[PDB]
């Protein structure tokens, strides 16, 4: 039995934090640590299973500590007979670290619990120093460039406050080969956790912004804000409101200012959107007057002119059908023809009406981002369904368009579109266009529209940017 729960909660860390992970309570005793979504979500995230690398833009006043401390153990407990650990903070900070992950570790069962050989020896700053196997090592980033290169088979660096680290470059520099081709390839493949975790509250355009970007904008991890903490959706009266008064309270005795600072983990010189306000300001439109459909003329097709064309179909009221023609022969990219139309009631009559200005673009090849209403039109716009179009692009045979499987195309996508747009390299002249751009911003760890707006016309040209990058595209 024992071999088995060992096992279980050796490669289950949810199962060994909501049953083994423990606090002591004065009025209860021993008691089971209660955790949080935000909190589930982030064990998830740190694991051999999945990545090694993982950075978290939190807020500040979340018991992110619990957490980390549930995961340190966790690693410690559970290496196969092996692993150092490090954490870079300029504090006694880091000291604070695995005090509460030493609070984890003394309240677990034997069966779970490793012998300890040094345990805070010295007034440190460490346990489990020497083999044994594994061990927690408190340090100060602010040394260390000096800890990291010191280190002897370092197999876990936890970065705590990250953001708020001066002379971070150096240190950060010092990290790189840890893990980047890499020591780490070599630890994981042996089963090695670890890994580099980071996880602090934002703090200006510094040098975590650059983390946080590059992460972002490949994958969507992680973030959790003041809401995460359930117990504030609920007011004074004990009647859950959605954080509407605790926040109004916490506003007030305190400044707006300092609440973004505080609970929200937003970067200060900057906007969430992601074309920056400083190109949404230069960008000008071209007004027109589209047709009895949604469509918008503001360059008409000119023989020997290659096009493009992306659509990203509305599955329900709620929003709208994009379709962009992009005229991809010069350097430059420009949108030429849009169209935009939510009047679309029938599943139905839209792959003919999209045909016609695609036939009109010089037989405009299309990338259809497959939703449920695009797997849809692709079909009847297929070079063998319906239509007979043959100049539907398709990353696969199954997949006749663009698959939104695993948040790295939209990512990507993202990433590509800001750039494209940024350096000029395409031109948007469609006023709506611009205007979505204008309240795309982050919506933690990805992109979207704010409340009450519109991403539809930002979403398919996302495709646009998705398939920029692609091969094939490099002449379509």
């Amino acid at each position: 039995m024992s071999t088995q729960s060992n096992r279980n909660a050796l490669v289950v860390a949810q199962l060994k934090g909501d049953f083994v992970a423990f606090l002591f309570v004065l009025w209860k005793a021993l008691n089971l640590p209660v955790p949080t979504k935000c909190q589930i979500d982030m064990a998830k995230v740190l694991a051999n299973g999945d990545n090694k690398k993982f950075i978290l833009q939190a807020f500040r006043g979340i018991g992110k500590s619990f957490i980390t401390c549930a995961f340190v153990v966790w690693s410690l407990w559970r290496d196969p007979q092996l692993k150092i650990l490090i954490v870079s903070a300029s504090k006694e900070r880091a000291d604070a670290n695995s005090i509460f992950i030493k609070n984890i570790i003394d309240l677990l069962p034997f069966l779970s619990e490793l012998k300890p050989r040094p345990g805070q020896r010295d007034s440190v700053i460490s346990f489990d120093v020497g083999p044994a196997n594994p061990d927690h090592s408190p340090s100060v980033k602010s040394v260390g460039i000096t800890g990291q290169l010191t280190g002897s088979r370092a197999d876990i660096i936890i970065a705590d406050d990250v953001e708020i680290p001066s002379n971070s470059a150096t240190m950060g520099a010092r990290e790189k080969l840890w893990t980047l081709v890499q020591e780490f390839a070599a630890l994981l493949k042996p089963l090695p956790s670890s890994r580099v975790i980071y996880l602090g509250t934002p703090q200006t355009e510094m040098t975590l912004y650059k983390e946080l970007e590059d992460n972002r904008g490949y994958t969507t991890i992680i973030w959790p804000a003041l809401y995460p903490r359930t117990r504030e959706e609920n007011l004074y009266y004990s009647q859950r409101l959605a954080p509407m008064l605790r926040a109004e309270y916490d506003e007030n005795p305190e400044a707006l200012a300092g609440t973004p600072t505080d609970p929200v983990r937003f970067d200060r010189d900057d906007l969430r959107e992601r074309e920056l306000e400083y190109g949404k300001a230069g960008f000008t439109l071209q007004f027109m007057l589209n047709p009895n459909l949604s469509d918008a003329e503001k360059y008409p097709l000119r023989l020997r002119d290659a096009i493009v064309a992306a659509l990203d179909l509305e599955k329900a009221p709620m929003h709208y059908q994009w379709l962009p023609n992009r005229q991809n022969i010069i350097e430059d990219l420009p949108n030429v023809g849009l169209k935009g139309d939510d009047l679309h009631t029938y599943h139905d009559c839209s792959n003919n009406s999209g045909q016609y200005q695609q036939k009109i673009l010089v037989i405009d090849p299309s990338g259809r981002g497959k939703d449920e209403t695009g797997y849809a039109v692709l079909y009847t716009l297929n070079g063998y369904i319906y239509l007979m179009e043959a100049g539907g692009f398709r990353d696969g045979y199954s997949d006749k368009t663009l698959e939104l499987l695993a948040k790295k195309a939209k990512q990507w996508g993202v990433q590509t579109v800001v750039y494209e747009s940024n350096f000029g390299d395409g031109m948007f002249g469609k006023v709506f266009s611009p205007i979505l751009l204008k309240h795309h911003n982050c919506a933690m760890e990805e992109i979207r529209a704010r409340g009450m707006k519109e991403m539809r016309i930002c979403d398919t040209l996302e495709p646009v940017m998705q398939t920029h990058r692609l091969v094939i595209r490099d002449e379509v």
